[PDB]
C-alpha cells in the first residue's frame, strides 16, 4: 500500500533503474604482501571494465555530437593506458603495500594536484578533465554504478530519491518510460517536466527506492496509484487494460472544434492557451485553443542563460506571433519575483517574494528592461495580432506611467522607420485586490483585464502559492475571490471593455460555470484544460450559469457555494 | 552633511561611546633576554591594571545584586592572583622566550582546555567562567576599552554599527542619553526601543561611527536631523533652544480633557491605545486614551522565553485588565508568523512568512494554544471589560469553528466552577482583502471589527511591509485600501456593529479626516498618537470630514486624494 502525489497520469510497465547515491572508501590500510598481487588484478580487472565501457561511449560521442567529441575521449583513454601509470600505479601497491583504489587516486591526484599549482583558468580546467578519470576509476574498481543518465541502451523507468536540473538535461526521454522519485513534490524542477512532457511519473512515493533494486519489472498505475513489483501476469494485464482507458481518453478529449466556446443557448466566450514558448503553441493548436490568453514572457527568460535583449526578445516574439498564424496573443510583460526568479539576474533575496519586488516593480525600476521588452513587442506586433499586458498592477498610477513609456517607445520606432501594429491593445493583469478594488478607474485606462486567479488568491487570502502546509487554505472559489473576480468583469462590461482570465481558475472544471455565468469574456488556460472546459461550455445553457453565479456570490461559505455549483450539474446535464 | 532616519525627534548633549571592541592581536616574535625583563613587567604593568578594575566590577556586583555575586568575582580575582599562575606565566616567557599575551594565552587556556577534556555539561560551563578571565586579561595588557555596556560610570552617548537584542537588556537606559547606529532603520529591534523609551536617537546614520572617536563630545539635534562634532558654544546654544522648544511641546501636548474625541458638530470616536504588555498602559494613560483597542498577546509571548501556560496567560491578562480599570481592552488572540516569529517555538522556515502559517492557523493546526489562551482571556474577563478578537480571518469558515471553539472553552469553565464574563464580545481583524471583501457576512458572526491597515495594505497593495526597497509602493492611502476600509465600516454599520481600526492609519495625522468621514468608530494607535489625533477630531466639522471622505473615495490616484485632505486643511482650520 505506497502512494505519492502523482505529477502525471498514465500507465507503464518496464524495468526499473536506480541511481545509487552511493559513495567511493578508499582502503587505506596496507595490502598484506599474499594481497599485493591479489590487489594488482583487481586494478587490471577493474581497469579491464572501464577500457571497454569508455570506449562505448566514444562511439555514442561521435554518432551523437561528431569527431569534435570523438577524439576528446581518445585522449582521456589514451592518457589512462599510458604506460607510465602502469607502472607507477603497480609500483605503490608492490612498494608501499597500499591499496589499489588509495594508489591509483595518488597518481592520478598527483598530476591532476600538479596542474592546479598551475596560475591559469585554462589549464585548471583541463585539470578537471584529468581528475575526472581518476574519480570513475575508483568506481569502476569498486563497480559502483556510473549512471551518467546518458549511457542507457535500453528501455527503463527512472527511480531516484531526487534529480538536480543538470540530470534533467542530460536524461533520456525516449529509453525513459516514465519518472518515479520521492522528492518533496509539484515544487520539484523534474515535477514539472512530467507535466509538460505529459508521461506518467510519481514524486512524493516517500520510500520506493528502498525497495527497488535495479533491474527490477514494475508495473506504474498512474490510475490507481499504485506499483506493483514482479506482479502475478492478471495484475500485468488490469494494468494493461487501464492503459487502454487512458488511451481512450486521449482519443476523446482530442476532439471537439465546432464554432468556439459557445453555450446550447448562444453565448460564446474565447478559450485559449497560456504559453511559456513557441513550444506551447504546439499543444495550443493541438488542444483546440482560439488564440494565446496569456504569453507569460518570463519563461522565454529563463529559457537562456542571459537577459534576452531587445532584439532576441524581438525574434522570440516575432517567431510567437508567426507560430500562432492569424489567432491573437496576448504578451504580458515580464513577470520575476515571488516564485520566478531568473538566477542570471543575481537580485538580493526578499522576506517575501512574493510581496516583493516583482515583475513590473523591476521594469520601473530599471528601465533599460522595460524598454527593451516593449520595444520588441511592439516591434513584433508588425508580424501578427500581439496585446501587451502588464502584470502586477495595484494602481492608476503605475499603469498611466507605463502608458506613458509605451507612447514615448513607440515614438522611438516611429523614428527608427520601424513598424509596429498602431492598433495594439493594451491591458492589465488583474491579480492585485488592489486592483480588483480599483477595476473600474482601471477599466477607462486600459483596453482590457485579464484576471490572474493564482496571485488574486494568494493575495486576497493571504495564502503563500508555494505553502504546502496552509494549502487548505488557498481557495480562489472564495465567496472572497468570486466576488472579486465579478466586481472586475463588471468594470470591464461597464467601460464596453472585456475581461479575461489567465489563472488556474479558467481552467478548473468547477469554476467554468461561474465564471461562465459571471460574464468571463475570455479563458485561458494550460492548452491541456482547453477541452475539457469547452466540454462544459458546450454543455451548459448561459442563463442558467447566470442564476448559479448570482447565487454562488451570496454564499458566505465555499461549501455553501460548491452545493450550488453540484446540484446544477445534477439537475442540468 | 550627514543624514539619518531619526527614530525619535528631541535634542541631547554628551561625550560619544564607541562599541570598537578592539581585538586581541598577539605579538608573535620571540623575546630577547634582556626583553623577556621587559615582557614580565608589562604583564604586571597590565596585570596591575585588570587587578584594580576587576576589583571595581566586584563592589558594583555587591551593591547591585548582592552578596551572592560579589564572591564569584573574589574567586576569579583569587584564581587570578593564583601563585601557580605566576611562576608558569614568568617562566614560559624566561624559558621559552615567548610573549606575555602569547605565553599567559597557554597557561589559561592550557588549564580551561583541561576542563573542556571533561564530559559534564555542568564542569564544561565553569570552564567557560575561567576562560573568560584570560581572554579578558588580554585585552588589558594590549589596554584595549573595555565595554561590557553595564560598566559605564558616566553618562554618554552611545554610538555603534548596529546592536544585537542582547545589548539592549544589560544596557544602562540613565547612563546613556540617546542611541545613534548606522542600523538597517526601524525594522532594528534597538530602534522600537527609542520610540517606546521616546528618547532622541537615529539608526540610518550610515557611516557616523567611523567619524568618532571615543570621548568626543557630540551634540544630536534629532530636530534638524544634523550632529555638530567639537562645535563651538554658539551650535550648542542653538541645540539647547532647540531643546528648550522640545520641552514646549511636552508641555502644550501634555494638556489632557474628558470627552476628548467630538468634532466640533457632536460627533464621537473612541481614541485609544494599542498595547503589548501591562508596562503600555502607563503610556496609554499618560496620553489619555480611553481603553485599548488591541493588545498584541504576541508581544507578551516575546516578554517571556517560554510559551506562556494558561495560567501566566491568565495572569497577565487579569493584570492588564485591573491595570485598565474601568476601561476595555481589546485583547487579540495570537498573531505570531510574519515579521513576527517566536524563536522559542523553533517553528520552521516559510519562503513568505506574511503569507505563510500566521496568527490562527497555527492556533487551529494546535489547539493546545488556542485552548489555553482563550481559556486565559475568558477567565480574566471575570476581572475588567474584555473583548476577544482574531487576527488573519479570512473566511465565515474560520470565524465559525473559533466561535464554536469559544463556546467549548466556555461550557469547560463554567464546569470547573471558573467565572469569566457571560457579556464577552467577540470580534475580527478585518486586515485581509478577503475579509474586507466579505465584510458583510462576517459582520453577522462577530460583534465588531477592527480593520489592519497595515497587513490589509500589505496584501491589497501585495507589499511586503518590512520590504524598505517597495517601501514607496506601501500606500494605505490608496484609493485601493481606503475603499476596503469603507466597505468594512459599513458593513459593521449595516449590521448596527462597529469597526475600529488598530493599524498605523488610526494613527497617522493624514487619514484622521477621512477615517472619520467614513464613520470609522473606533481609532486604536500608540499611545503617543492619541493626543495628534484627538486634536484634529476635536477641531474637525464631522458633516465636512464626510464630505471629504466621500470625494476622497472617488480619486483614482493618492495625489488626487491627498490634495482634497490638503485644501480641507487650509480651508478648514
Amino acid at each position: 500500500m505506497i502512494s505519492g502525489i502523482l505529477a502525471s497520469p498514465g500507465i507503464a510497465f518496464g524495468k526499473a533503474l536506480l541511481l545509487k547515491e552511493d559513495e567511493i572508501v578508499i582502503d587505506r590500510k596496507k595490502i598484506s604482501a599474499d594481497q599485493v598481487d591479489q590487489e594488482v588484478e583487481r586494478f587490471l580487472s577493474g581497469r579491464a571494465k572501464a577500457s571497454a565501457q569508455l570506449e562505448t561511449i566514444k562511439t555514442k560521442a561521435g554518432e551523437t555530437f561528431g569527431e569534435e567529441k570523438e577524439a576528446i575521449f581518445e585522449g582521456h583513454i589514451m592518457l589512462l593506458e599510458d604506460e607510465e601509470l602502469e607502472q607507477e600505479i603497480i609500483a605503490l601497491i608492490k612498494d608501499k603495500h597500499m591499496t589499489a583504489d588509495a594508489a591509483a587516486h595518488e597518481v592520478i591526484e598527483g598530476q591532476a594536484s600538479a596542474l592546479e599549482e598551475l596560475d591559469d583558468e585554462y589549464l585548471k580546467e583541463r585539470a578537471a578533465d584529468v581528475r575526472d578519470i581518476g574519480k570513475r576509476l575508483l568506481r569502476n574498481i569498486l563497480g559502483l554504478k556510473i549512471i551518467d543518465l546518458s549511457a542507457i541502451q535500453d528501455e527503463v523507468i527512472l527511480v531516484a530519491a531526487d534529480l538536480t536540473p543538470s540530470e534533467t538535461a542530460q536524461l533520456n526521454l525516449k529509453k525513459v518510460l516514465g519518472f518515479i522519485t520521492d522528492a518533496g513534490g509539484r515544487t520539484s524542477h523534474t515535477s514539472i517536466m512530467a507535466r509538460s512532457l505529459e508521461l506518467p511519473a510519481i514524486v512524493g512515493t516517500g520510500s520506493v527506492t528502498s525497495q527497488v533494486k535495479n533491474d527490477d519489472y514494475l508495473i506504474l498505475d498512474a490510475v490507481n496509484n499504485q506499483v506493483y513489483v514482479n506482479p502475478t501476469n492478471e495484475v500485468i494485464d488490469k494494468m494493461r487494460a487501464v492503459q487502454e482507458q487512458v488511451a481512450s481518453e486521449k482519443a476523446e478529449l482530442a476532439k471537439l472544434k465546432d464554432l468556439p466556446a459557445i453555450t446550447l443557448d448562444g453565448h460564446q466566450v474565447e478559450v485559449c492557451a497560456n504559453i511559456g514558448t513557441v513550444r506551447d503553441v504546439e499543444g495550443a493548436e493541438r488542444n483546440g485553443a482560439e488564440g494565446v490568453g496569456l504569453y507569460r514572457t518570463e519563461f522565454l527568460f529563463m529559457d537562456r542563460d542571459a537577459l534576452p535583449t531587445e532584439e532576441e526578445q524581438f525574434a522570440a516574439y516575432k517567431a510567437v506571433a508567426e507560430a500562432c498564424g492569424s489567432q491573437a496573443v496576448i504578451v504580458r510583460t515580464m513577470d520575476i519575483g515571488g516564485d520566478k526568479e531568473l538566477p542570471y539576474m543575481n537580485f538580493p533575496k526578499e522576506e517575501n517574494p512574493f510581496l516583493g519586488w516583482r515583475a513590473i516593480r523591476i521594469a520601473m525600476d530599471r528601465r533599460e528592461i522595460l524598454r527593451d521588452q516593449l520595444r520588441a513587442i511592439l516591434r513584433a506586433s508588425a508580424f501578427g495580432k500581439l496585446r501587451i499586458m502588464f502584470p502586477m498592477i495595484i494602481s492608476v498610477e503605475e499603469v498611466r506611467a507605463l502608458r506613458k513609456e509605451i507612447e514615448i517607445y513607440k515614438q522611438e520606432l516611429r523614428d527608427e522607420g520601424k513598424a509596429f501594429d498602431e492598433s495594439i491593445e493594451i491591458g492589465v493583469m488583474v491579480e492585485t485586490p488592489a486592483a480588483a478594488t480599483i477595476a473600474r478607474h482601471l477599466a477607462k485606462e486600459v483596453d482590457f483585464f485579464s484576471i490572474g486567479t493564482n496571485d488574486l488568491t494568494q493575495y486576497t487570502l493571504a495564502v503563500d502559492r508555494g505553502n504546502d502546509m496552509i494549502s487548505h487554505l488557498y481557495q480562489p472559489m472564495s465567496p472572497s475571490v468570486l466576488n472579486l473576480i465579478k466586481q472586475v468583469i463588471d468594470a470591464s462590461h461597464a467601460e464596453g471593455k472585456w475581461t479575461g482570465m489567465c489563472g488556474e481558475l479558467a481552467g478548473d472544471e468547477r469554476a467554468t460555470l461561474l465564471l461562465l455565468g459571471m460574464g468571463l469574456d475570455e479563458f485561458s488556460m494550460s492548452a491541456i484544460s482547453i477541452p475539457r472546459i469547452k466540454k462544459i461550455i458546450r454543455n451548459t445553457n448561459f442563463e442558467d450559469a447566470k442564476v448559479l453565479a448570482e447565487q454562488a456570490l451570496a454564499q458566505p461559505t465555499t461549501d455553501e457555494l460548491m452545493t450550488l455549483v453540484n446540484k446544477f450539474i445534477e439537475e442540468k446535464t
